[PDB]
Formats: C-alpha cells, structure tokens, sequence
C-alpha cells in the first residue's frame, strides 16, 4: 500500500523541466538540504552552478527515458534515467544519470550532487567551455556584390545604472516604451537576466530607420548580424534567416542550441553549405584545471559562400519596375541559361523577418491577398497569348501553318461552330485579313486558334512533348513542373483552342517559360536555366527547327518596329528587339468579372545576349509589361551582348 514513487519520480520529472527551461531556481528549491547523505552544496551554490555552466553552455533540450525510482529504506528512494541535451556546440546523448531522493514530511527532495550537472563529476569538479564561432557563408551576386551577408544593425538597448532610482527609472522606462513601441515587462524581464551588470549594455530591439530622440538610460550600439542588401527586392529568392529552436534540433543534432538557421529561400536551401561547423570545447576538469573528461570538442569551419548567376543591378531594376503591385520577371542571358533576375511583387522586408518582426506585421504579410511571401517566379500560371509563338512554331516545323496563308476573320469573336454553344475565342483588334505574321503582329488569338484546331492535338502535344513539360529542373528553387493539361488528352476542342494562345490548363512558371522560350536564341536548341555561377551549362538540341526561329524572328521584331505591333511602344528606345506581349484571362467565381495578366517577353535578336520574360498580374487600366519594361531592357541591351 505504498504510492510515494508517485512523488518521487515526478519531482526527478519537475526537476529535469526546470533545468530545460532555465529556471535554475526553481529546479535548485527542489533539492535536498545541505548535508553528508543529502545534497553537497547549499541551494544558492546550485542555483549558481548551474547558470555557470548550463547557461554558459545554452543548454536546452534536456530529455530523459527509462526513469526508474526504486526506493532502498522509508526515508530514502533511488533513481536512474537515460538523457540528451543540445548546447552551443550540439547534441549530447547516451549520458547516464543517477542519484537518492529524501522523503519527508509529505514532501520529497533531491539529494543533489556534482553529477547531477554531467555525470562522473565530483566534488569540486569543474566544466570549461571553449567556443570558436563560424562565419555564416555569404551568398554573392556573378561579379561578387552580396546579396546575404553579415552587416551592422542599429541595436537598441539600455544601460542598467544610467537608468536612475525608484520613479525616474519607472520614468525612463516608460518613455522608452512609447519611443521603441515596447512593452515595459518585455524591458523589464531584459534587464534582469543574470549575466547582465550595473554598467553593461542590454539589447531590446533592432531600428530599422532613424532614430528616435534616446530618453536616459537608452542607446544605440552598431551589432554584427545577417544583412538583405537588396531587402526586399530580393526577399522571395535568397529568403531569411532565424533563431534555431528545439524542432530543428530534434531533426539535426549537429546544430548548435543557439545559432541561425535559414527558413526559406536560398538561406533555407543551402543551409547546410552556408552554416559551416561552430567549433570549441566542453569539457569536465578536476579543481585544478586538469582536464578530466571531454564531451565535445569540434574544430570551427566557417560556412562556404555561393556564387549565384544573378545581377544584382538587374535584380532590383526588375523587382521595382513592377511598382509594388502583383507581378514577376525573370531575365537571363540564352545562350547560357544565367538567372540574371528572379523577381516577384509584393515582396517582404527579409531583414526586419530575421531582426524580430512583430506579430501583427508578419500576419499583415501572409494575410495580404497578393502574397508577398510567394515566389512568383516558381509559381506555375497560364503563360498567355505570348505562347503563340510556341504554337506557330510547331506548325511551321510540322507542316500544318503556312506563313502565307491568308485567313479572313470578321469581328473579335469566333467559334468553331454552334456546339460550342456560347464560348467563343476573343481577339483585341478586328483585322480582316490575317496570315501568321500579322497575327503576331497584332496579338491574334483568333488565328492561332484556329490554325491550332486545324493541327489537331496529335500534332499540337507531338510538337509540346519536345519541351520541358513534366521536368523537375535542376535548381535550388522548389517548385512544380509544367503541365500542358491536367489530363493526358484534352479531350475538348475548346481547350485544345485554348491552350494555343496560352490559356487553358497550361501552367507554367516563369522560370520554365524562360527555358522553352529560349529556343528563339539558340536556333531551336533549349537551354536550360542555370543559378549556381559555376554550374555546366546543359542544353536540348532540336526542341523546334531552324527554320521555324529564322522565320518567327523577323516577325517578333515587326512587333516592335510596325506602328500597329502589341510592342511598338519599346521601339522609342531604339535597341534592338524581338518581342511578344500577350494576355491571360482567367475566370471568376468571387469578383464575377474576371482578372487579365499582362506579359512581355522580349530578347536582344541580334548578339542573343539577354532575354527577359515580364509579367503583370491583374493589370488595370491601361497598365502592362511592356510599359514597365523599358528601364530592365535598357540595363541589359547595355550589360548583356
């Protein structure tokens, strides 16, 4: 009729939590006096042992199995468990603890001893650590400028004693709260962690801004962190980084307790490559120094840097060109597959996410119903009316378009015949007589439409399946692949029509656009995308044939250059130019009327030196691609030959 290991093998368990969360008090007033058979030190000295070593270590994490409480005499129970922990220098498992309880009055303590901190410890055993901390790699643009890398942050913090006594103090305090937008027990609780002396410094917050009037007490020091350069600009490619917590550890026991970890982007994907190894040493000495024992012991190797294809000059030219509404451009140079720029609009402040973003601002962000934090870039969308130019080129390479042909198409609406019932393929302007140029020309859906149908869908997807639909492209960037549909056949004209100006189930990311597009630069050879600067170029020979570019081209450059072409605005900047605009127009079930995309695709047809693939989503009014293009376009005629 005994139940008292109940109590005893709870106390080991209440004991153990309060190690883990580093309430060294509390776990300390679970200990047995201080006496021969109880506890060697009195409570105050474990308290301090502890923090000394267990917070000096940034030990978290603390873990037990196989609890056993087996009791020797009335007053007196033993106890055994397995255990691991994380610290500033990883993972410690497989260690063995063990120890002697006091029962007494209703209550029951810990007879604490020096092994209680590490095993094997005695006495006046001691713990020395030792740490050398690793450089976070930094991810580079091709001519080396930084896009990741470490910078001086505005550190807010206050210094204890300049703070004043009694009211004043309470005084400072609140004027600092309103100042920083602060809580006063979040300053508080800052200022009392232990480590913390009358005349030492105390961070509270990180200004991103200028800086406010500094109430007594409160100042500014410059601190080492992880810095955006391009903030957000770059925000959805490179990612950002945060403070490593427990989950990470449980899947990574390398990881040091405290530390950086990325969480998306490039930070997240070369993680590993970009964090190095923390190096140092824990270990248990005698009174002396001696040492005795060694725990761990790691020697420091500083993270690697990347080297991507992007141009950072190119990078932000993109990226503001989309005046902050919902949008993606990707640029690269063809004939080698370079991601010049990969950006998508509305983007996020990646530096205030990694210097402590307030609740209220994240969700403000994940919230916004144009998702910022998505990649537009890797996101699969129907390409549009630009993909004509897909379509023309797989008819001229089978037979079935002939460039002279001549079709005559009254008004702006067609359908093949009355069991379309009321759908009908649109156009934008009413050309009468229409062969394949002028349909470019014009942007002509109707046409393609048509000579689509005519094709057949044998002959459409025989041409499709020599493009990349169904690869998993080789980049450190998640996403989908392409699709044409999401069946095998289409099993409809109206999506076969559809999807030869770019709508119907096609989903394509502008990435991916970019890879099948480039056939038009390479003489219907497909290179493929590269962002790692030092990766081997790999290609797909024959995607469409010569003669299909060297007769697609010259008609693209009519896009620009006639006074009726979708392009015409860009001949202004007198640069050479090969264009194709297009529209996508998608249904609605919320806003009833439904929402039009706006692209540019756009390349240099006489050196083949850039290529750019522009999109504007939800245009209004009388916004598109092709009006916000001319500055990237300009950058890259320059830079790019």
């Amino acid at each position: 009729e005994t139940q008292a290991v109940e109590a005893g093998e709870k106390t080991v368990e209440q004991f153990v939590q309060a190690l883990n969360k580093g309430d060294y008090n509390k776990a300390a007033e679970m200990t047995s006096k201080k006496a021969a058979n109880k506890s060697a030190l009195s409570e105050k000295e474990i308290l301090d042992k502890y923090q000394n070593i267990y917070g000096a270590a940034d030990v978290k994490g603390l873990q037990i199995s196989n609890l056993k409480v087996d009791k020797k005499d009335d007053s007196t129970y033993s106890f055994s468990y397995k255990a691991k922990m994380n610290t500033s220098l990883g993972e410690l498992k497989d260690l063995s603890y063990k120890g002697t309880l006091d029962r007494n009055d209703g209550q029951t303590t810990i007879n604490w001893q020096p092994n209680l901190v590490f095993p094997e410890m005695e006495g006046n055993d001691k713990v020395s650590l030792t740490t050398q901390e690793a450089a976070r790699g930094n991810i580079i643009d091709r001519n080396g400028e930084p896009l990741a890398t470490t910078g001086k942050l505005k550190q807010l913090g206050v210094v204890p004693s300049k703070l004043g006594d009694g009211g004043e103090k309470t005084a400072n305090i609140k004027a600092i709260a309103s100042s920083f937008d602060l809580t006063e027990d979040a300053i508080n609780q800052a200022i009392s962690q232990s480590w913390v002396q009358p005349d030492y410094f105390v961070p509270l917050k990180i200004i991103d801004g200028a800086t406010p009037e500094l109430p007594a007490g409160a100042t500014i020091q410059e601190v080492d962190g992880r810095y955006y350069p391009l903030g957000e600009a770059a925000a959805q490619l490179i990612g950002y980084v945060g403070d490593i917590t427990a989950e990470d550890i449980d899947k990574n026991p390398e990881l040091s307790s405290n530390g950086k970890i990325g969480r998306s982007g490039l930070e997240m994907a070369f993680d590993k490559d970009l964090r190095g190894t923390t190096g140092g040493k824990l270990s248990i000495t005698d009174a002396d120094g001696v040492e005795k024992k060694v725990l761990i012991e790691h020697e420091v190797q500083n993270g690697k840097d990347i080297k991507l294809t992007i141009d950072a000059k190119a990078q932000k030219t993109a990226f503001d060109s989309l005046g902050g509404k919902a949008g993606s451009t990707v640029a690269t140079t063809p004939k080698t597959g370079d991601l010049l720029a990969l950006a998508s609009s509305p983007s996020y402040d990646p530096n205030k996410m990694t210097n402590g973003i307030s609740q209220e601002d994240y969700k403000a962000y994940e919230e916004n119903p144009e998702q910022p934090f998505i990649s537009r870039f890797a996101t699969g969308y129907a390409p549009g009316s630009t993909f004509k130019m897909i379509t023309a080129a797989i008819g001229l390479d089978n037979g079935t378009i002939d460039p002279n042909e001549v079709l005559t198409i009254n008004g702006l609406k067609w359908q093949k015949d009355s069991s379309w019932g009321s759908y009908q393929v649109t156009r934008v302007s009413d050309v009468s007589q229409v062969d394949l140029k002028t349909a470019l020309i014009y942007s002509d859906n109707i046409y393609m439409a048509q000579e689509t149908l005519k094709m057949g869908e044998k002959k459409f997807r025989t041409g499709l399946d020599k493009f990349i639909f169904g690869e998993d492209l080789d980049l450190p960037i998640s996403m989908n692949p392409a699709q044409i549909s999401n069946e095998d056949s289409f099993n409809s004209d109206i999506l076969l029509a559809d999807t030869g100006y770019g709508q119907g189930e096609l989903l394509i990311n502008p990435i991916q656009q970019a890879a099948m597009y480039s056939v038009f630069a390479n003489n219907g050879t497909l290179v493929y995308p590269k962002l790692i600067a030092d990766k081997e170029t790999k290609d797909k020979k024959n995607v469409i044939g010569e003669t299909a570019v060297q007769t697609i081209v010259p008609d693209l450059r009519e896009v620009v250059q006639d006074v009726n072409g979708t392009a015409h605005s860009l001949s202004a900047l007198g640069i050479p130019l090969a264009a194709k605009t297009g529209t996508a127009e998608i249904k609605e079930k919320q806003d009833e009327k439904g929402k039009e995309n706006s692209f540019l695709f756009a390349f240099n047809p006489d050196n083949q030196g850039y290529m750019m693939v522009s999109m504007l989503e939800n245009k209004e009014d009388d916004d598109s691609a092709t009006k916000r293009a001319s500055e990237l376009l300009q950058y890259l005629n320059q830079n790019y030959q």
